[PDB]
């Protein structure tokens, strides 16, 4: 059983011809509305993947609130510790060229008042892996690893995007989750070209982070594992037709991997397989594999 | 009289710390609805510099329509003209930060769905100038130009956003208006740093428009006037914090000198006024001046 401490989001999509420079406008077509938020398309994506999950967070009282609820039961995740706020739910400002190039802003709204005290036991109870992102406040992080821990979980934290974190909230992890972009600015070094200029990146979070195994996302290249041991997990090749849940279907599906009792070589290569079949397919939610594909791919 | 055929949007302003790129979600504050789009924002332009003005253009069913409908009425804007359709107002995408940067992208809305069915001659009636931009359909732009010639109106033509114009436009037009990047793609030439370079590209635009005064706008080095002068007038000197609707106060206090019998010499440095004073508050339709301050402006 999973925790996602994590965001809703209702999104806004407008496709133009070129993204806008600075001080440059363009016209682009009508946007759509689809359910974004890393926190929603895991819990989502747990679903799919065949999976007991359940959302911890806040949607507003706008008639996107009822969408980003409805919607996630509608997977099949229990949706009871999902809290309604006044104001707005919140909204996501993306601008997607025709080539998939885009341009991601959030609107936080009743995600960013999903406060430390929000946060009650029973949500953490009888849960086996608390998934932290960070589009929700940072207080309700530090917290919602101490709460997890107390209820005998694995926190799992999908940084996404970086910050700089003290060694405060690396001894409190049991796993760290990151892809090329965020492993870059918790060190200070060169993004990795190689599996190698990754392995290396690993040990340099690892080293912060003692006793929490850490995973770093390549894209098209996989992800490499530096913890019980130093390790490289093969993507696997298929058509990157469209990378929206990056390191994110991964994420869920890592997370939906060791809640499910997999080892962790297993629930590397399922994240994988997930991460993968993601992008076979157009858009955040519908591309999110079921079961069927994934454990069928991991067999062919 | 001016009548304005074109945009209204609803603005969506994000107020982040960073623009984005490619898988890559980025975290803002929380959008804030402003009234927008080119062609309200140049009527309300010429309403607040105290000139007589009506609005022919789409907006939506949504509530946004309604918002927009009542905001142009309550600056002094004529709306007998503004029409209601099916489906959703055209909305303003506009990333905003520190140092100001704007990445524009529009969603037309029922901006798309003005057809020339739409314009009606007594909407021309007794107009001095017809005031154009292309956020609007080109056929649209077409039958206004016919129009306000039939009704003895001056047509102005805003071209932006940047749009490449077929000869039925250009040969139709009164007053050309552009600025660096729109002058630059109807030209293929390299946009100009300098105003003998802009009046260079003036005059060579002014071949596709032979029968049009030239205006090229050059942000904080004023606008150059290619036609019965070859001329460049000053920018203002002033503290610019928010670009944006800077064209918009430049195009609607020209087209209200104009309408008012001012000369080009006069009705350019007014525009400058304007233009520069739109530069000095935040926002888009909020920063546009009363005539007062223009005045003020305009002779210290
Ligand atoms: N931007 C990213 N950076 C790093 N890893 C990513 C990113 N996006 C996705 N991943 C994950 O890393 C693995 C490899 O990338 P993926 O997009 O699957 O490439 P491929 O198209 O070759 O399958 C997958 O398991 C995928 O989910
Ligand atoms: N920094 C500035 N200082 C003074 N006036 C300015 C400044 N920026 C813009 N303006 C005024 O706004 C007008 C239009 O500016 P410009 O940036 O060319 O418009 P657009 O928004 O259409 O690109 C200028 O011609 C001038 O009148
Ligand atoms: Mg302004």
């Amino acid at each position: 059983m999973i925790l996602v401490v994590g965001s809703l989001n209702m999104d806004l999509v407008l496709r133009v011809k070129r993204l806008p420079r600075p001080g440059e406008t363009v016209l682009g077509e009508d946007y759509q509305t689809h359910p974004g938020g890393k926190g929603a398309n895991q819990a989502v994506a747990i679903a799919r993947l065949g999976g007991k999950v359940r959302m911890l967070g806040r949607v507003g009282e706008d008639p996107f609130g009822q969408a980003l609820k409805s919607g996630l039961a509608q997977e099949g995740v229990d949706v009871a510790w999902v809290l309604e706020t006044p104001g707005p739910s919140g909204t996501g400002f993306i601008l997607v060229d025709p080539e998939g190039q885009n341009q991601i802003a959030v609107a936080p709204g009743a995600n960013a008042r999903l406060v430390p005290e929000d946060l009650p036991a029973t949500a953490f109870q009888g849960v086996g892996v608390v998934l932290l992102q960070l589009e929700i406040p940072l207080e309700t992080v530090v917290r919602a690893a101490a709460l997890g821990r107390k209820a005998g979980a694995r926190i799992l934290l999908n940084a996404a995007p970086a910050h700089a974190l003290p060694s405060e909230i690396l001894q409190s992890v049991d796993l760290l989750l990151v892809n090329e972009v965020e492993a870059a600015q918790l060190t200070e070094a060169s993004p990795p070209r190689t599996p190698e200029e990754a392995l290396a990146l690993a040990r340099q979070l690892r080293g912060r982070a003692p006793q929490a195994q850490v995973v770093l996302t390549l894209g098209a290249q996989g992800a490499v594992w530096s913890g019980t041991e130093e390790s490289h997990f093969p993507a696997f090749p298929v058509r990157a037709v469209d990378t929206t849940a990056a390191g994110d279907a991964f994420a869920g599906a890592l997370a939906l991997g060791l809640a499910e009792g997999q080892n962790m070589r297993a629930a590397l290569r399922f994240a994988n397989a997930a991460g993968a079949l993601a992008t076979t397919r157009p858009g955040a939610q519908p591309s999110l594999p079921f079961r069927d594909e994934v454990e069928a791919l991991l067999f062919g």
